[PDB]
């Protein structure tokens, strides 16, 4: 349920999950699975995953 900023660039790779860029907002729908969370972006609204240890 919480919020982030992506701390550096990023390009999605395998495309169900989402690409950022440098200042971006997004919040956390579900880390559960550990190595990727269920997120969206706040400025756009775009969803998908990503990677946790890019804001964990």
């Amino acid at each position: 349920s919480t919020l982030f900023e992506a701390l550096y660039d990023y390009e999605a790779r395998t495309e169900d999950d989402l690409s950022f860029h440098k200042g971006e907002k997004f919040q956390i729908l579900n880390s559960s699975e550990g190595d990727w969370w269920e997120v969206r972006s706040l400025t756009t609204g775009e969803t998908g995953y990503i990677p946790s240890p890019y804001l964990a």
